[PDB]
């Protein structure tokens, strides 16, 4: 793993769903704000899709404090675009706010430690990175375990806090 | 670093002051409960020490689902001793029921991947162990910023919920809240 | 590196399948007996229509009346799998089909058949056929544009088993 | 170890080969420009019949036709070469041929394209698509016994050229 | 391993110290143009460490009235040499000190100077006498149970003055 | 390297002294169940007092009360040692004396010790001490100008046999009869 | 090279014509013989025939001393009975007696120290083994001239003199 | 070993008994003409020196083609000349045409890899060199075995001859011998 | 490199001598009982090498009657050491002689005594006296123009077995 | 390894040496243009005579009558060396001596000269002889019971400066006046 806390945040890059399209997505991208980045195991799963939608859903009270969100899987972009195209219903992600970024390679799991060799895929990994791009915070579950929005908003506004003061 | 989850805890002992005496402990002793192990900085800084004290505090919540509670630092027990016989009112800890394992080589701190080689302690790092001895979630925070006794309830009764009964927890999950059958189907009957 | 020869036995390999809508463990070794269409395809849920796998699959009598069978395996997740089949031939989806869809998540399966491609995080368009002492005994490989052919690959593994028997 | 790899540039080569009953200086970089299907065959003067140079040597017009050339490649000498096409199709030889047979004496060719058996001193049969810009576009490897199939070459070279274009 | 070689330089150091209930950078290299006395402790909160130190700081003047400071050190924060400090000497602790505490808390310095106790994780009792040009003139290394004497180590720096002198 | 470590087994030595005019196979294992003061010197023969050396032998019976030993070490021959044992102190000799002189010839010793100069080819003034057990339990390194004392010398071997006895810890300066303290809380 | 006077002789196994037919044959089945072992170029080439040819017609001055004559090139076992079949016209060898060794893979000729990697065959390359399988006699030839069937004979037969005498 | 058919030939220089004479000798000195190279074992054997003797009375042949004998052993350049100076009647060489060229440290003999390590000296070992260096011809004998001087100039006449004409020459040829055109229409002239 | 050692074992060493004209097998045990005296020169045929033989093989009783042996070596052969013996000393010969030449054709032994010059491909002029234990008890190596004497040797033979007696 | 190879340069050497009871430092180079005999021995003040140091003391003017000075070197510090020449000759001391004592202390001149006996400490009995251009002419290596010969060490010098000069070689036992041979057949 590349990912050190106080230390800049690995560079990463790679090709998005954003707002139903494919696009070219960068770490720098995101200089001048605070970056909620989170790892989820598979698409077309079961608690991946809920912390996905938690986080969408109120995607509001994180750019109110100058903060985005990308959340990431080892799935293809074609597969996350089926997937957002897929209603709740199914247990889809139905449209999102929130840009999937798609790590077929596996370079970003690995350069963030949250690659599960036995598996294929990542395990729950969350990171917070500030506006200056530097690595701020770690979270990471076993699979069976979702997120908090709430606890990740509190860490940000903490972070945002004792940054002015 | 030896910390990965899924796996067992990197294996410690050292000597911890519980309830004001010098005790060998081990990582081995909790077998059998969940174990909340985390690191904070340093003894006797001029921030007040909220966290092991809120932990301290509510230390019956975490007892009441079998889970106990260690927090540790590079301090020497006997540095973790004055602390505690310091008064809250003077930054002390004053007593506390929560065992203060000491880390005076830092291989703990160097096997959990949380010690800065630059600053001489490690970040706050918190790590959550079953009852098999097996690492379940690894929250690291820079030092500026404390942890939250409830997100470590909650946490803790998640993994425990799910050993049980298999179903996963969504996002947000507390005790009484919609979980999902981890099967293709079987997962339509929670979306 | 790649460990597919020719004349030596294919790599071993195990993984999960969607077999008839179901997830199920498959193993080389269980063709041991047959001959064996094993062939790999990049992406599940693409804009380009599963003309191949639906070839393949709406012909899988004339693989089984010569004691052959054929499994289609990509890098996506046995989920992802499933979900495909469960999508409308209309959509893109693949429909219901009768070959089971391996999938090759870690990428250990693409990388022992020396197929996949580092650089996309995916498999070019291979297809092996195995005989049924297990035996690699031939190899296809095709830039990504352009498709296989069932009529050739039946060819192919007739004239296989005509040559082992004189 | 091969260096032939789908979508790279084929593995550079050069050698003597026979065009029509002379022996010529020939280069992989002679068919810039061109489509090059690049085969290999065991071995010149044994008992099977070759079908398969005849059948590309015949058909050579429907290549020609579609940009594409033909090249047919053993580890025998050029002499050998020379021989075999000076020798009646009624006793195995292989008659007049429109196709250039390349010489691999020294192996180097077989092994750059990993073809070649180290237990035998000679090829498989390996065939080659490679595009105009020198590109590798198609590997196909057939254990000894089984050949291969103008159509099926004709086909694949017709795709790669279409998929270029559109 | 250990840098402190007598007749050598030094190993410089640099770090954090406690000076008048104050946090300051102090380095070696500031106490060029003097003689320096730099001793290492084990622990605060414990036994003979602050009994030397208390000895040392109470008799400062006759170290700087030939020209020589005096500087402790332990493998402790700089806010535990504080507290200490602050610790009644009473209650054990050190009560005020005129002689800087560095700390060594990433355990380089101790390393440096062949102190440092891997297994138990702090430093033995380890004394110095670096001369006016920063020279390492003398080496004193004590088993934990036993104290220095503020007599001995000022007879050693008037011998070393003495004999750079005459 | 130096394998002189305090708390771990000091060094083994063997070699030849004089001891008593007398040329006598002398180990470092022939002093278990004692104290040892091991200490080593430059050169024989120089052109400064031999003090130090003296001042130990006159002083031998106050290391002996107390179950402790002195040998002394440099890396001159035991031919040189003798003969300058037998050159009167009146010109710069050693004259009789009580302690043994070892001879590190071959330089081993010296350098197991950490007290060689490789620039020099002799000793610094290394002073050990090392207890009944063989532990090395202090080691004191003078640049060459600066001899060692006598004094500081019993003290410390006082104060490593009362903490070893007693357990409790010696403050700084501590002498036979002065306040020592519990390693307890 | 593994070649080496008064060491025995490489051992090499392999498919020759003889008699016009594909044999397995191997160094040892000449124990209790002297062997004329000997590589040429290429079949189908030009100073190659004369030297086989003068070798088999004069085959009776070696076998009528316990000694035998094998030929070995690196073409293949087919090429080298297609060659058999060529008349001597047509510069083939015509019907032989000696038997003509295949060397495909290429290890026979490097073990004897007369492949050449830049051409992918041999170099004229003779060698005398006795019949205890020691070597005696190395004799190599750039490629423009052949061997003499008179010099082999006169050493095979110093060789057996002076093993007498 | 260093000598290799078609490569410039190794390589050498030493002291050689000429006419009786120390001279320094390296092969350079015979760039422009051919050169017969050959090592043999020991000086001063109970051998009959055949070969050495045969090849300096014929001597004549050789450079009426351009070609020079030169003749090496492990023998110092003193024993060369002792032997030399001892009668044939009694085993000597008697005066000689042919340069002796000593290999006293092993180098040469080595370079063209005809020393024998377990006895110290060469085995039969010859040599063609031709007028631009290059190596054209290795023979190696076992040591019972000698020489032929009509052989050399057989082989010596051959490559003067398909150097000069390119065709090639067969079996046993000697001057006034078919070649053959090395072409896969031109052989038929000969066949 | 050189194995010879004072105070060691000699090195062993065996080969051929020439010995009354004969040629026999020798060995350095042959010796045991004893003193030895082993010396090398550099060539047969040449200057101070015959006249250092000629001395000792002259005065060999002045040894034999003190228990020891003396055996000369150089690089040259056997044969060359018997036609060198057959030469007059008038002629520069060494005529007959009563000491055993060894030859060291290979250059073994003399590397083993260190005494070969790689430069020139023979030895310096190197004498080692051996005592009756094989133990080498004595080395003189000198540089070619110069050579040794029957009398400094008969000296350190009976120095050392006076003080092997007293 | 050992640096020594006759017809080599004679590895460089420099310390202290005790010259006419002087500390004098003492380069190899310093005996450039002349002929050098330089020879080790094991130890001062043993209990065996110093009868090869005198002997090539008392007939130093030989040496130096042939354009050739002596030094001998042991291991013992210049100290040492000292107070052994200040030893009368009666109670085996060396008394006054002409010959320059150097002090090989670091033990790397005789480690250089191969002379060094890793066992003991100190050298065997070694002699050089270095030409006027520092070329190593010959060694001579003794074990420790036997000593040296001047007439031979004489002997030896006179032969290399004659062949030096003359070129012609010198036969078995070549004395002044000899006959020598033309290295020529």
């Amino acid at each position: 793993s590349k990912a050190k806390i106080s230390k800049p945040a690995p560079y990463w890059e790679g090709t998005a769903v954003i707002d139903g399209e494919f696009k070219e997505l960068k770490l720098t991208d995101y200089r001048g704000k605070y970056l909620v980045f989170f790892f989820y195991p598979l698409d077309f799963t079961f608690v991946c899709p809920t912390e996905i939608i938690a986080f969408g859903d109120r995607l509001e009270e994180f750019r109110s404090i100058n903060t985005e969100v990308v959340a990431c899987s080892v799935d293809s972009q074609f597969t996350h675009l089926a997937w957002i195209n897929t209603p709740r219903r199914q247990g889809g992600l139905g449209p999102i706010r929130i840009p999937l970024l798609s790590d077929l390679t596996h370079q970003i799991s690995k350069d963030y430690g949250v690659y599960l060799e036995d598996s294929g895929h990542t395990l729950r990994g969350l990171f917070i990175i500030d506006d200056k791009g530097i690595l701020r915070q770690i979270t990471l579950n076993d699979l069976p375990v979702g997120r908090s929005v709430d606890e990740t908003l509190r860490l940000v506004q903490a972070f945002q806090y004792t940054d002015k003061h």
